[PDB]
């Protein structure tokens, strides 16, 4: 950190062209003969774009400040989203759209737990988990349902208003009763 050909693996967290970059490939090419290189398949952090690029040995990348934290959903204005550490007890905000598709399946006063990416210690990115549990604000009496954070998603016809359930938020799709 600063970083070498050498030290690439996968998951690695460097710069590229000023944009923070996640190593997803690295494959070690030694030609015959002359200087070894790798090439590798890096996701932008900022955009999620996949990048191939090759690097000659002795080339260099810059360390990018990304980390992810476990922290607990208290609520948001509208705007941020306010979470805590359940162990330090620091708190951090996250803008509409470092939270992108996470802030339709964060139930207020839920608490649940979400994965953070921080870029130099700001939320660049946001996760839910996997599964949430919401309630049905709006459906007639499978058939199109809103659930109480505003998230629409398709959910079999016995289901009725005021009913909960289970979304997987990856898919966005319905599991089960809840
Ligand atoms: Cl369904």
């Amino acid at each position: 950190a600063n970083y070498s050909t050498n030290d690439f693996k996968p998951g690695l967290k460097v710069m590229l062209d000023s944009n923070p970059c996640s190593i997803m490939e690295n494959e070690y090419v030694k030609p015959g003969k002359g200087q070894a290189f790798n090439r590798v398949k890096l996701r932008n952090l900022k955009t999620g774009k996949v990048l191939e690029k090759t690097f000659k040995s002795g080339d260099t990348l810059e360390a990018a400040d990304i980390v992810e934290v476990e922290m607990n959903y208290l609520y948001n204005d509208g705007e941020m989203w306010h979470f805590m550490d359940p162990e330090s007890f620091e708190q951090i905000a996250a803008d509409k759209t470092a939270m992108g598709d996470a802030a339709k399946w964060l139930k207020d006063d839920s608490n649940e737990t979400c994965t953070i990416m921080l870029f130099n210690g700001v939320p660049l990115n946001v996760n839910a988990p996997n599964f949430v549990v919401l309630k049905v604000v709006e459906t007639d009496p499978g058939k199109p349902a809103k659930l109480e954070t505003g998230a629409v998603v398709r959910v079999p016809l016995f289901v009725q208003q005021e009913e909960s359930v289970r979304v997987d938020t990856r898919t966005g799709e319905y599991l089960e009763r809840a």
